[PDB]
């Protein structure tokens, strides 16, 4: 179940995750697939009409997940007028981790204890040697794509971000901070 | 979960269709096509002069539920742009490409995909025959549509379309496929 | 089918299902295996919670046998963050990550009743493909069984060491036991 | 389909407004979590009267019919029970859970008791875990259920070594229930 | 799936007017469905009948047991009124109605047999799975000869395997008082 | 399966322990097993009616009924049929090896013997669980008091000690009266 | 396919399968997992060898990743019975029953080839059913624990203590460490 | 089907399998899978060969996408253990352990037919369970690779430091650049 | 099969014809080495007859075959009878030169060779790298044994390709076709 919550010019009912929205709050918590970009899309420019000057808060614990549908949200984020905050809770893996990164400067954060992991991109092909050689390059098209928006968004060297990222590299919060992931670990209150 | 938004309470999709914006966010099938159709002839009726965007992620699918949107889009009176949002490949950049003239987009880091539909049969030479016309026509009927409105050659469509083909948001505008990249 | 409560409000009858009647007055149910949705749950009241009442405590009730530590640590870190002091009572067991989140309520508000059961173990996980991949994933998952138990470590107030042998294999504990060890702070007795 | 009842009520929510809570089911976790929101909120709109355990269950998780246990012996409010159909496993453990006095069954109602299930794979040393961790449950029942019969723990552990199906009037014999519900 | 009436879905409709609708097999949560139903139209009005619906082809005994027991413990006379067929648990709740008030549509089918079930594992689990469906046999052999008149040695030579029983077959035997007639 | 030659008639291994008055009981016992068994004894005794066979017993058991042809092959034939338990005997496999001549049944020191009762099922009607269930208990009973013939334990003690599953050693085995005697290097 | 073998003997020719050729010359392959078959197999090779020839050693080598706890004493007791010393030799891997076996060989003649690997560990088992039925089985892998370890203090000399610490986990040892561990005498070298 | 050949020798005819007969000159065929069973049989005819005669030589052909290691090492010790030496000839292609036997070769008989594939890459492995278990799991196959290697170099010449790195990953080399990996030590060419 | 007063294919075996009728995977390629290499050692001289009626498959079974084809003294004429594919229609044209035949509605195919890749884009990477490797040796080696160019076979073999007896003779994948 998703629990409803209920306020108190009339009394109106939400589901938990509609009320944060109505907080500009977007909850990005499960594999990144066609149908959770459109949905957070929408959300992105829903809160943009709303308010083009008010902060947005992308929640972030995802493993990650198709790389188009990643950067759906990616070039949604950068699109509109509003700074998004992006904040790691649980894990940021895969394209979680590059979502991450793309948050508003100085406003990327991840609480302590949260866990974020880059690797490089995985897909598949079969058949003939010319279908293969064309997925090849289409991969490794698309990992330069993500590495040198990485680069750019974390100061490091495409060199250093292609080491980096060749295995499972897994990432304590504080580490994503000196790496250039994340601008501060959210301390608590 | 499908968010609401309350202003009248909505889903999130709905809020933005009373905006004049159709979501092509999933797999061609007829049933995608059938509501994509209802809500562009739906739109025209509330307002026959204004825009309607239509956001396309989607990695195409069925030819003929690709040319019932492909059709309602050119018979109604509105304008309708396309926004390539994460990618379009098979009937997806089809329909990216079938946009209002002048009016056809893609965000930056968005993929638009090119290449040959794609099909079966079994049974008796005669059948293999006409399903193998059949696909044949579907592609020249394509690749014709595909020649006005990108501007390139049906020769030219042939070739670029024999293997999947791949393209970044600015080779679909050289291409044609598109007229601008929507930049911040 | 969950049931459904009505109350009597001067501007009608509002209807609640049963958890979200809970929810009302700052009660959340972690009665289920801890997976992302479950953590993205739970964080979502939380985070409401706080912002209706920075001050009142939060009840987390836990019969849990676990999940994810990720999942679990999306919880932890939420409930340290906020403002308001979050109890914990385990009810039914609270094994794996349900035993960590009990340990991790507030200082003094952590309870069990009589029959509850903790159980205490290692982390769990999996590998496959090239030795180097083997060797990425052991790390991974030492490390983690290093965070969980330093944190425990510090919440309960025994040793590193002592967690790690306690935790070596499945380690069912008492109420009374979970108390004497630190993980809760008193077993609830019958009013 | 559940039926409705005309404040519009699904059956069983129009049950629990009237304070009888309907454990008609396995006993899993989230049957579990069910009955003790349901207990802990009647508890709260009234501390004094009675509530109602419809017991109609084949039984289940011990940790999760722990879960009711703990909450029913909590709270303020006497739970009554109530053995229809029949108890079986943790279902007829928490019918004997009931207030002194206040534990039922109808006539025909059939109750079972008999020693816990589980499971163990692995190791020696797991297995030996595994074994202990059942066995000190099994001690933690009996124990319960001589607190509640009356009965010694030798004669529950005899008695529960193998399946004993009672009947309802047996079941008052033995301690289980207190009274059998006759007609009005 | 269930059409409204105006705002009721049909059976909840149907349960305004005291009417409740066994029309599936029996486990656990029918049972329960239909002792909350009795309950509840009891609580509304002690005095009034009850018109319970019998489409069904049984299934578990404890379950039916559940819903006998409701049907004898409440005030109200429970009307059975068989409709379809009647098989198994079916059956022997068509034969628990108010006496003189248990009905079948004259082309309505009711059968009677002796209970099934299974069980395996060591001879001495056989045995206990063995003395315990005998006992629920006998249990419900007993409450049908209370129930139709007929002695407990016929009760058990005529369901020792399937009886098919017209509506006015059922009638004689004593499951039912009345064919209802257009 | 090897093969061993002899000086030049050629056998599988198995094949060359049966001309020496060998048999192999290595595996569930089902009525393959039992038939191939019985007709080894048969022919053995044809051989020789005088000399003793050897039946090793290294099997989980299986089928009763199986299990009673072996049984009753082996009392019924002249010769001695020593039993010699080697690995584990459970189910029918410690009955057949209970069954062996008197003063000629052994396990090795490591071998391992379990006693427990009968496993069936039964499904459909009442009546039809009761004769199953009747089926087997007789069929305990029939087991249990041939048990008692050969250990020299009462049938009260078998009953309880075959309730549920009971592995002895091999040196409880013969203080069972399963077997006579430990085989020792 | 088992390649086939083919010499010439006085009384004209004899073909053999390549294991039957290796069993002519008291050698015994265990070279697979452990269940009854395997057990059945070896146990009536090692009769048969004895009856062959009761003083000459045999040679059993050892490719396996143990088995069957019961199925391994068949071959275990039978070793210990028969009146020639039965050589082992550990090629590849020895792990669980096939390790038990590695240490059964007759004393100064348990070998491993220098890459062959040796993993000892507890016995593994399972059980479901009624408390009282997890209890039987729990006592019975326990009882067959000890027994295990009681025979490897004897054929390795360490302490059982010791024994026990060092199955409780998967514990792989290279030839030299089973050698030094007491579990073989010797690694044979080129 | 295996075809049948037949020879007419001074005891009658004698009729041979194929591979059995190419085994009777001393020719044993590695060419599927190295499982256990594989081992086993390559193991015994190696052992057979040596007993007819301890001095000629035995060749082994590797036809091979490599499989277990330990039972690709059962194989390399009795290649070692064995007074023969024992040639290796790549044919088609050799991955995994089956490239490891070919460099196993007695030195300077180490061969590959011109279009013959070599593949090297590093052990591939499971686990899962605890942290603890994962972790010996690691260790076991991190010193199994260790071992590899030290053999590789040892065989090759080339460094502990390079193997490492060549082997990485999926490494296909052609049959001359394995003998200028110091793999093998010839390209066999056409007669 | 059927007995001859021998097996019908160790039957034609003695007379040094080897039969490759179906699919090539490892066993195959064994068995095939195997006879070639015993016959070579029977004779050294006299013709050898490989039958191919197969749809080809493993490349690298097949290379087996065909590195032992060109290493032994003999002629090892081929015969397509029904079809060739893949590395079958590549053996055929092995042969030795003058020797290649098929009978008149044989079927030759020729097509790019066929695989797969799961992964990191590094594994991806290395395995397209691979089959792009494989399939410029195999038509490196169709050229020189055809006539036709390197860059003929490329586009040639880019889709699948049927050939007839006679195509396959034109296109110098046979010598000859065999006439009644
Ligand atoms: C709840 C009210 C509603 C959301 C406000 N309306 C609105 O945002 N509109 C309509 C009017 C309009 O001119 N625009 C424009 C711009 C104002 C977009 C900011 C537009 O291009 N789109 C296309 C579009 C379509 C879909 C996704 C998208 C993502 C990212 C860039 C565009 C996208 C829709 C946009
Ligand atoms: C919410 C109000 C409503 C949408 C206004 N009504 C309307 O647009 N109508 C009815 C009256 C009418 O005369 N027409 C006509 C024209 C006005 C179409 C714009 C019509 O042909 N159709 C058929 C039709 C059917 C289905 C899909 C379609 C696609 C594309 C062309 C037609 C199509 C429906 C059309
Ligand atoms: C019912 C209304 C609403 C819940 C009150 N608003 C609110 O909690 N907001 C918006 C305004 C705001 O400034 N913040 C801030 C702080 C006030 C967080 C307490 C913020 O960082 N987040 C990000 C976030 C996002 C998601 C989960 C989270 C968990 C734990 C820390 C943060 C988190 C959201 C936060
Ligand atoms: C419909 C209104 C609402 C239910 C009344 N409020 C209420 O019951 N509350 C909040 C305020 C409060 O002080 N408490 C306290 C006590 C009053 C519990 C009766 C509390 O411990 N809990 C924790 C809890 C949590 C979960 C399960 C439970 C089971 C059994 C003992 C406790 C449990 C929640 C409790
Ligand atoms: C819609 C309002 C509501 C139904 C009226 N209240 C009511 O029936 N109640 C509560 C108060 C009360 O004293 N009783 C009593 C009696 C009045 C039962 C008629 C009671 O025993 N139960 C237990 C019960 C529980 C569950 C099933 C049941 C079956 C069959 C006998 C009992 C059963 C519930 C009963
Ligand atoms: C190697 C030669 C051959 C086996 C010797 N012949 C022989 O044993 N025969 C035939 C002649 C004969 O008179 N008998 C007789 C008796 C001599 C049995 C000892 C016989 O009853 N049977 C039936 C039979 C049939 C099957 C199984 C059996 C088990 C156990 C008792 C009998 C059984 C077969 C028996
Ligand atoms: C190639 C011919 C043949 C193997 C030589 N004969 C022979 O070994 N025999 C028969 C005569 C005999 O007196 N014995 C005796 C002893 C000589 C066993 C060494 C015997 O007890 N058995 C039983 C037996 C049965 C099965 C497995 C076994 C394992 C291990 C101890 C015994 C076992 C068989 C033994
Ligand atoms: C067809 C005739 C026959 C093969 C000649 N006999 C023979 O090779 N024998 C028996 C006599 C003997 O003393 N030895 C010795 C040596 C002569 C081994 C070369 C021995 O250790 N083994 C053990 C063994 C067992 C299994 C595999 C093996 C691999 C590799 C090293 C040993 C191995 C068997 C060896
Ligand atoms: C039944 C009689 C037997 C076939 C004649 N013996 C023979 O051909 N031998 C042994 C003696 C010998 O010197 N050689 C040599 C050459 C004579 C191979 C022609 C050799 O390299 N091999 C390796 C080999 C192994 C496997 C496949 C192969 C393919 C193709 C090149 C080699 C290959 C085996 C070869
Ligand atoms: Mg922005
Ligand atoms: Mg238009
Ligand atoms: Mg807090
Ligand atoms: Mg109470
Ligand atoms: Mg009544
Ligand atoms: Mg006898
Ligand atoms: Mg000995
Ligand atoms: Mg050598
Ligand atoms: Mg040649």
């Amino acid at each position: 179940l998703i629990p409803t919550v209920i306020e108190t010019r009339g009394e109106r009912a939400y589901d938990i995750y509609s009320r944060l929205l109505k907080d500009r709050i977007i909850m990005l918590g499960s594999q990144i697939d066609d149908n959770v970009a459109n949905s957070i899309v929408s959300q992105l420019l829903f809160l943009q009409a709303q308010d083009s000057e008010k902060d947005i808060y992308l929640y972030i614990n995802s493993p990650g997940g198709s790389v188009t549908a990643g950067f759906a949200i990616y070039d949604t984020i950068q699109h509109i007028k509003p700074d998004v905050q992006t904040i790691c809770i649980g894990m940021a893996a895969s394209m979680g981790s590059f979502l991450l990164a793309a948050g508003a400067k100085g406003k990327r954060f991840a609480l302590p204890n949260a866990e974020v992991m880059i690797h490089q991109p995985l897909g598949g092909a079969q058949g003939q040697a010319t279908e293969i050689e064309i997925a090849a390059n289409h991969i490794l098209k698309t990992r330069e794509k993500l590495n040198r928006i990485l680069s750019e968004r974390t100061g490091q060297s495409i060199e250093k971000i292609q080491k980096d990222t060749d295995r499972d590299n897994f990432l304590t919060a504080e580490e994503a901070k000196e790496y250039g992931l994340i601008d501060e670990v959210m301390v608590p209150e």
